[PDB]
């Protein structure tokens, strides 16, 4: 299935994913397109922050769902 | 000859058809009533998905037989 990710530029990309893919798997796909390391990635769906060990199906993310990418910087 | 077509929502459609009508013809009749393009329709009879070039009689679909209309996720 296809989902969309709104990236750090505001641009929107399309990812080919499987329903049981983990959020970690999605983050690995996103780095390929955007150049943002998975560790610096936070993913938001329907306002909620997604957890790396959980899957798309866990959050009922279906085709044409849009995820929002937010930068996670630590420290400072 | 009439047949029934049940949708996902439980809605029952009643179609006037002929025994030698193709499945393509049935999809066209469903398009007239429901507005759904034939390419998005899957028709099932007694659990089997019907092929568009074959006829109702090919499948032993008779007066008062019931088909199930399954829709192709648009996209």
């Amino acid at each position: 299935m296809q989902i969309f990710v709104k990236t750090l530029t505001g641009k929107t990309i399309t990812l080919e994913v499987e329903p049981s893919d983990t959020i970690e798997n999605v983050k690995a796909k996103i780095q390929d397109k955007e150049g943002i390391p998975p560790d610096q990635q936070r993913l938001i769906f329907a306002g909620k922050q997604l957890e790396d060990g959980r899957t798309l199906s866990d959050y009922n993310i279906q085709k044409e769902s849009t995820l929002h990418l937010v930068l996670r910087l630590r420290g400072g």
